């Protein structure tokens, strides 16, 4: 779906891109950035390989998005911090078809 697109378009750090996710689960039941950050991180160390934390981490928030429904929200938020950091548009291009 468009959560693994946009979790594999994005260069956002963790630390940085918990920030969104926070902001745009208002209203939802979906897990806060500690509760992902333990479910993960121990998901993590049940299966041990060399795929890095923060791109599991990243993977699933944007699935948590999608499943409670602020994925389009996410995907917007993500866009902003990027330009932010002048992610250059011929790149956005690739994520912004996703619209």
């Amino acid at each position: 779906s468009n959560a693994e697109r946009l979790a594999a378009w994005t260069r956002l750090p963790w630390e940085g891109l918990r920030y969104s996710y926070n902001r745009e689960r208002r209203g939802t039941a979906a897990r806060s950035c500690p509760q992902l950050e333990a479910d993960v991180a121990l998901k993590a160390e049940t299966q041990p390989s060399e795929i890095p934390l923060e791109r599991q981490l990243i993977l699933e928030a944007c699935r948590e998005a999608e499943r409670f429904g602020f994925l389009h929200e996410l995907s917007i938020a993500i866009v902003e911090m990027e330009r932010l950091n002048k992610r250059p548009e011929a790149e956005v291009e690739e994520i912004a078809k996703l619209w």
